[PDB]
């Protein structure tokens, strides 16, 4: 009876015999990618094939399906301890998420420096080439929950756990070069005014709404990285296609003792690429887990994010030659002033096997330093320190979380410090130094050894609770942001401010923050008033404007678009076919984007199988009900007569065609399939609409339009288009 | 200026000269809708008009906009106690979340009897029509975490708190009338099949991943309460436009010691109405807390649910 | 300079250029067993290591806060310092909400012959095998600075590793427990913990809720009986009895049920100490039964006890004067004999008694195949409560991986997640899955996996004490009636000290009252020690008959019944600078020679000279080791030792109080002379008088075999010490 | 220390380490919180008037005494201690 | 484990059984490895052979002769379907 058998123990085989691909854990989809954390990961790992299911204890169990009863129908008895062990794990198996950068995915890889630093610092993992030093990145958002979206619109945190055999070092920075706030003491204030509001906890992953603006309009140092997230930068493309940052200045020291003051940069090899804000919306409803699939596949794909680490490189003595203070977060160095040093490079190459062993339990902390670097004065920067060890006590069950696997170093660490909960280490030797009985082991290390000491930086003032006047500079930033940006990219940012201010509900709060812009600059705060029906008075477009910095008025490092390359490797095209179609020109099409690197995905009305006009089978991605135009970066339609009548009786066919083209994307056209586009109120083909016959030469023009990343001046006509 | 001020103590006003209507809470927009429970709260409810920012220990705060360092531009101090305590309460302001239903919204109400019914049951919320029994009820999904958004397609949570005079009596049903399993020894199993993938953390609350439809497919004891998700009863329109379920069958016992077999129902005096899958998938981008908004927004304008 | 030095950092050796007690790796390395060879992963050897930050990161100056400038403020900026300050802050977790105050020890168990006529239990085939353990003893009232040596229960907690399953024998020292249903616990614990308002007293059942509440709830007498008997102070973990209480099942291959019950029987018998001398050593010893149980592993003196089994087929249940199911009820040995079926060793004190004994978790409901719960209602309520305690001692579900709890057999399923996730895993986290073909798979009960006898099960849903279970005292007067004189006194004397401390009478006179039901006498003396009037109606009670036939049993009795065994035990050596050498010698090997310790306890410390003119090295200060640590004392010669000695008030009261104590004193020549000098009536046969030393050590050597003098104790009454 | 022992960061709410004064601010969350707060959670706010607000000095406002600080950063016992 | 999801199947309106049949062909749209839609599908020819052939049909499923011809559960108490 083999209805009954499903409800009996499961002693038989369950796949089909015969045991594209479906993501997977690391261990199994790039064993081949290593390095010595992923090694020392290695024991905790467990291979079941083969195994008895058990208890904790390792009792095996016979039937995992019922309840111990009285009878077959009767009431569960209390004595069923399998039961209640595995009720009471699945119970207790959540932690409390991060209080901010809930939302986070991770991945395993290596860094190598270019050459020896050497001259500037002592840090070990940065004076050998010939060292992979393994590291664990945490991508994330800021504001969401766990279960948030991907696509929003918010800085993105960008954390690096360096596992160097001198410590681990931690590089916990964000995708823009600053941070709202100058002072520590503000972040609590700052992030529950970001955050969902407190009475009806309601928006979940958006700054657009009341509490938010309303800090925003009465903290003007927030206004730079205000500007930073409401434009493109705050809906990347990928976090393997978005810059990284420090931000605050740090120190680094050499063995002869000299200081730099430097800042962390990562520059993506992937170049640097944004959504639009209309496709990440929608693209938070189609895929919230767009980006960390993303990641997941890329490197399923071998398509590795890459970095390079920069150093912006100021000596001690030039600390106060520039027009602002580099220990202000809210500033950033001007890559036109001080060029940024491509110094090594870091692959992310490994996907975790346990998203919760790994990716929810690693713990960053800026406090995380190690020799050869040090703190500045930056007040933000001073504040963290505290912060995220502290947090990890309730966060992580203890003061023993630095214990659990993704979070051991990979060098020694012997001290006196004991107990705690959950405490894996058994210390046999004296518990406090100095001690003879032990002959104090383990020993303090002298500097000359490698042991941490502080530069002695000077320290003259009084004790005080005051912002430094060096500090009062809000701005003079936000402008030069403002003025090195595109005409279409300062658009954008105009729509980020106008649509989230469009959901204040408070109007004085949407004055305040209009009037805050004219501060800026009068075109911007002109055109966000006009989106908010707000008139400006006279005065406040005679508001004084700030002058330039250390000579510069832009700085085209600024500007995604003008700024930095657009790659085409690793990007996403939809192949729209149903029955019917070409078969050799999706052969064809296929193989000229995987030349490029680029990844077709076949979009029919139906998954498994297309038979193609010569009668042959295709394998289907996906439908284009699930796979709409936003989770892809251009589409192509090829050939076959039965496959494009098909699709024109389609709406959501012909829709990820109008869509796609509101995207300002590449739309690929080959043969009778313009007839598809011609039929849409879309206007006559621009430069970013390639139409052929023969399916190569189309496939490869088509991969020659997707180059420019959007098609941006269409920008201008997809506003009338319906869709 | 004035640009120096934002970032010293501020203490002159804030809000503008002149004083459709925000979201706020029931306390400011629904004072006069009252209870026995509500009334109990009062007491830990804060009026913070008028009174001075301090510590956790009482001390009133001079300065809430700077840490303490070694001069204006110097290193901050370990004895800034200030900084310290309030770093420390952010810091730890997170609690896990519901291993199941994380993602969820709540509110006050009250429960009427319509007669006694002494017939069934003793039950004290069930003798008296003049009694106004508080309630408190959580709407919630299932499977998401607490920042997934509402019109997924999933089981609703429809949990009722009952706080009567012989006892705290909870109600917790979901907006289908069946489960997807038989024993409890199961749910686990069933659990980590429908929530997101250990690997990956994917989806975000969605049953369309392989692992789901493998434990389905082996476990069609599931297929009931499956037939009910992927009708448009898992999309509902609105909480206050679904079902509600106790799922089991009870006991009630009179004063005379009979026992009926009974099962809970909702009925919503709303009707029953449900989204259209693509206008539900839709939502999920532009109102991910759209039926949270809208049961705080239809009961700020006197559309009170009612079942 | 060099003052200066020890603020500075310290790089340079300390190390200057009998032996203390030390780490098991230490001191018996060579002692192993798989579950230790485990635990060495978790070990670590910071010689030749510098001193490094949780990260990794090495550190130059562990004297000073990074401040602004020598004199100046400490700076937020030192994670050094905070991540120190940090871990100290967090170093405490919550104790046991029972039994807080304990120690622990590994060692292994092997079987003497395969049981597999009644159980299929793995480590219970195999008399090859040795199954790793590890043992946690302690009492019950105390939290965890409590004294070892208070008047209480002994828990008695055994974690057997083995190749299917981790096994724990939850047990106690006594035969029976205080209630019949779990429901009852936290009632039982409230009243005999520290009172709510005041949280006195520690350590001691001596109060008014505990008596309060055994007067209401007579289910308690029969282990009220075993705790106010000397059974409540032994001598060492190394010498009581151990029990499991409950009744469980045994499943062997056939699937037949025999009802179990377990026991340890010590190997070197069974002893207890005096009550005035047990509260001494609380006062000059709190550590003295974990210090005792840490140097018996490292002298060699190993604990040793044998697994008993009392056996019952099934058909048998129902064949007994009380219901086999009540954890209030023994089962008398003259009925149902425990058979010894295996022996346990403890050979190995751990690294570190945080991470192994603060964080053992045990638990009843941790059975493996072969063996099966029985309907006892204490053990029931039992089940739920170790895992669930342990959810908040241990910080979450994952206190299995906690290395001292750790399995050493595989433990794959489908559980995830949860606070300090050790393990990594990569498949499937639901059964039945196909994406791993379903493994880990469900084992066949002919394979391993654990299945529940299918006892019938016939009643109503009901709140409702058995009738069967309606009998409170007729093993108490069982017990009453099986000691000695001697023992009966003593339980006499444990009820009248604790009554004595309870401040409201009518407590006591209803505790006296439930006393006329168990026996008259009893009743009388401990009423009259209260200034109790007892009415004629009650010394008129009527007392419950035999059980099965039965009135005595002897292995109830400790001294009557069970073995005291000399070896292992201590000797205070009283000696001065001036003490006879040979004697010395003399005295040490005899003790030697049948396994006993002797102990120079000296005015100072270091060595002291003979007259012939050696050194001695000293076991320590007599004003630091009164006699009350001690079995026994002896005296040697030697004119200007004695003459220190009758010059030192303590060395006199060493006599006098050992004397009191009913102890063996050896006194060689001259140090009769001591004894003389002091307010003790003439030596009896516990005073050994000789010259020569040999001799005299050798005679008294078998007075000590006695444990004490019992004769002794009227006159010990009116000694002065 | 307080975070572990009380179980989290809200023991102030414990009643007897309540203080007996006012003690309004904008910490909100944290486990067992047993007030109910209904107003803006972040300073500076206008939507309540940014109340809770700050006190001056003479008002009672806390302040550190500006007491001069001069030094390197440094770890190192003062000499002034050796004795 | 089947008249139940039957009854309920045979008591939806037109329109409310096409939004079904949508359900599990776009739930099983986004299941990877093909074997699980296969043995889905399979279960469904327990419930109702429309249900079954509509969602193979969108699944790319050819249904086999002896799954078209599985048993269907009977009527429950009399019942075979249920306003409500
Ligand atoms: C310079 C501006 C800052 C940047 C770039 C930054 C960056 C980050 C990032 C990336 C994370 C998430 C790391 C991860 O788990 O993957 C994070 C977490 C956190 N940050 Fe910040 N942060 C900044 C400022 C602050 C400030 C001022 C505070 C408050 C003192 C703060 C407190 C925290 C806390 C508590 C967490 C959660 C840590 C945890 O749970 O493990 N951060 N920060
Ligand atoms: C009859 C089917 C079930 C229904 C209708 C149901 C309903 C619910 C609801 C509505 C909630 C959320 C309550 C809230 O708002 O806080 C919930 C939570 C929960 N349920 Fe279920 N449940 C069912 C079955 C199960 C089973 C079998 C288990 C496991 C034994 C389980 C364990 C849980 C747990 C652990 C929570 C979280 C409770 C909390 O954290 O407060 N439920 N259930
Ligand atoms: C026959 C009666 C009982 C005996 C012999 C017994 C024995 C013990 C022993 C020896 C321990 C200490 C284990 C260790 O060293 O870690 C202990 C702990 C404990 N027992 Fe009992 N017990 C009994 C009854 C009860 C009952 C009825 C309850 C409550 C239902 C209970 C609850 C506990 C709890 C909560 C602990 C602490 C467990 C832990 O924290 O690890 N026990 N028991």
């Amino acid at each position: 009876n083999k209805a009954i058998s499903t409800v009996e123990p499961h002693y038989e085989d369950t796949a089909p015999a015969e045991k594209v691909e479906p993501m997977m854990p690391g261990s199994d989809k790039t064993p081949k990618n290593r390095n010595e954390k992923l090694t020392q990961l290695d024991k905790f790992r467990f291979a079941p094939q083969g195994e008895s299911l058990r208890t904790n204890q390792g009792v095996k169990i016979s039937d995992n399906q019922n309840s111990l009863k009285s009878g077959a129908r009767g009431s569960t008895l209390l004595e069923d301890f399998i039961l209640r062990e595995k009720i009471t794990h699945f119970d207790h198996e959540r932690i409390p998420e991060r209080v901010v950068h809930a939302r986070g995915t991770g991945a395993h890889g290596y860094f190598q420096v270019y050459e020896s630093l050497a001259s500037y610092t002592t840090a070990e993992f940065l004076q050998d080439p010939s060292v992979k030093t393994p590291v664990f990145v945490r991508f994330s958002t800021v504001q969401g929950s766990r279960g948030s979206a991907d696509t929003v619109r918010d800085i993105r945190g960008w954390a690096t756990k360096f596992y160097t055999k001198e410590g681990t070092f931690d590089l916990v920075g964000n995708n823009t070069p600053v941070f709202f706030i100058q002072d520590a003491i503000k972040f609590p204030d700052f992030v529950h005014a970001v955050k969902p509001e407190p009475h009806n906890e309601i928006p979940q992953g958006q700054s657009a709404h009341d509490t938010f603006w309303d800090y925003i309009s009465l903290q003007p140092e927030t206004l730079h990285n205000v500007m930073w997230v409401m434009s493109d930068r705050g809906i990347p493309r990928s976090y393997r296609m978005m810059e990284g940052f420090g931000i605050h200045t740090y120190k680094m020291i050499n063995a002869e003792g000299q200081c730099h003051f430097i800042r962390f940069h990562w520059k993506p090899v992937y170049g640097v690429s944004s959504l639009i804000w209309d496709e990440a919306q929608l693209l938070t409803g189609c895929d919230p887990d767009f980006h960390r699939r993303e990641l997941w596949e890329s490197i399923e794909a071998g398509d590795y994010p890459e970095y390079e680490l920069g150093l912006q490189i100021i000596p001690e003595e030039d600390e106060h030659k520039f027009d602002f203070d580099i220990l202000d977060p809210t500033k950033l160095i001007p890559e036109s002033l001080v060029p940024v040093h491509l110094v090594g490079k870091m692959v992310l190459n490994r996907n975790p096997d346990n998203y919760f062993s790994e990716t929810e339990q690693v713990a960053f902390c800026p406090g995380n330093i190690v020799p050869g670097i040090d703190f500045s004065d930056d007040p933000l920067l001073q504040g963290r320190l505290f912060s995220y060890i502290d947090t990890q006590i309730s966060r992580l069950g203890g003061v023993n979380f630095h214990e659990i696997p993704i979070n051991k170093p990979i060098c020694p660490f012997h001290n006196h410090q004991r107990d705690g909960m959950h405490r894996m280490s058994i210390s046999g030797t004296a518990n406090y130094e100095p001690n003879s009985i032990n002959n104090n082991w383990p020993r303090e290390a002298p500097p000359t050894e490698g042991g941490f000491t502080t530069y002695p930086q000077p320290v003259n003032g009084y004790k005080s609770r005051k912002r430094s006047s060096t500090f009062i500079d809000f701005y003079s930033q936000p402008r030069l942001f403002w003025l090195s940006q595109t005409k279409v990219e300062q658009n954008h940012i105009v729509g980020g401010f106008s649509f989230e201010l469009g959901k204040v509900v408070r109007p004085w709060i949407r004055e305040r923050v209009v009037n805050q812009l004219t501060y800026i600059d009068h075109q911007l705060a002109q055109s966000v008033a006009d989106n908010l029906g707000i008139k400006l008075s006279q005065e406040q477009l005679k508001h004084p404007l700030p002058g330039p910095i250390n000579g510069l008025s832009k700085d085209r490092s600024l500007s995604m678009y003008d700024g930095h390359h657009q790659i085409l490797k690793s990007r996403q095209v939809a192949i729209l076919a149903a029955d019917g179609v070409c078969g050799d020109a999706i052969d064809n099409i296929m193989k000229t984007l995987k030349k490029y690197g680029v990844h077709g995905k076949i979009f029919a009305p139906h998954v498994g199988r297309i038979t193609s006009l010569q009668g042959n089978e295709i394998e289907v991605n996906g439908t284009i009900e699930g796979n709409p135009s936003v989770m892809v970066d251009a589409v192509i339609i090829p050939d076959g007569e039965d496959s494009i009548d098909s699709l024109m009786k389609n709406g959501n066919a012909k829709h990820y065609v109008i869509q796609a083209f509101k995207h300002l994307k590449a739309i690929g056209l080959q043969g009778k399939a313009f007839k598809l586009y011609d039929a849409l109120p879309l206007p006559k083909p621009d430069e970013g609409i390639v139409v052929g016959d023969k399916a190569a030469d189309l496939a490869e023009a088509f991969c020659n339009v997707m180059r420019g990343h959007r098609i941006w001046s269409r920008e201008s006509v997809a506003q009338e288009i319906a869709g």
